[PDB]
């Protein structure tokens, strides 16, 4: 459970993100291709891109980085009390588009390094350390759904 105060830290921040979703999507969604290639070919959509320059280029991969984030937005501001936000995506994610956990992680991992890029005044230890609990509660709470339905 996060604190008021931590829930504080993590949605201060996700109002800077919202200054600009697009932007944002994107640099995360790059910054997990390159860190992470096995990512990339998830994405039927995507895996076509081979580079840096034609990922930012792609028009269709900055409508998926705004999807995405205002999914989690949605999530975020629930504070933890997020069961049927988080059930549909754990459901879609575990059997349609099979995504294992770790990738959850690897996505968590280059959100926060995009938000310490873009908010640095807004995202110190202190709310870096709110948001990480933020993103392990999604993650426990998909793990959950996922072995409810049996998929590793
Ligand atoms: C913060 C984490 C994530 C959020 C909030 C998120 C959210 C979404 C949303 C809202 C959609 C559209 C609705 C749906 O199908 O459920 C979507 C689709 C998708 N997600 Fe995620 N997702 C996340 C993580 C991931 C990761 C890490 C991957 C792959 C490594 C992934 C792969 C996809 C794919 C393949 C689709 C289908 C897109 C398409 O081909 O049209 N997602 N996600």
């Amino acid at each position: 459970v996060l604190s008021e105060g931590e829930w504080q830290l993590v949605l201060h921040v996700w109002a800077k993100v919202e200054a600009d979703v697009a932007g944002h999507g994107q640099d995360i969604l790059i910054r997990l291709f390159k860190s992470h290639p096995e990512t990339l070919e998830k994405f039927d959509r995507f895996k076509h891109l081979k580079t840096e320059a034609e990922m930012k280029a792609s028009e269709d991969l900055k409508k998926h980085g705004v999807t995405a984030l205002t999914a989690l937005g949605a999530i975020l501001k629930k504070k933890g009390h997020h069961e049927a936000e988080l059930k549909p995506l754990a459901q879609s994610h575990a059997t349609k588009h099979k995504i294992p956990i770790k990738y959850l992680e690897f996505y968590s991992e280059a959100i926060i390094h995009v938000l310490h890029s873009r908010h640095p005044g807004n995202f110190g230890a202190d709310a870096q350390g709110a948001m990480n609990k933020a993103l392990e509660l999604f993650r426990k709470d998909i793990a959950a759904k996922y072995k409810e339905l049996g998929y590793q």
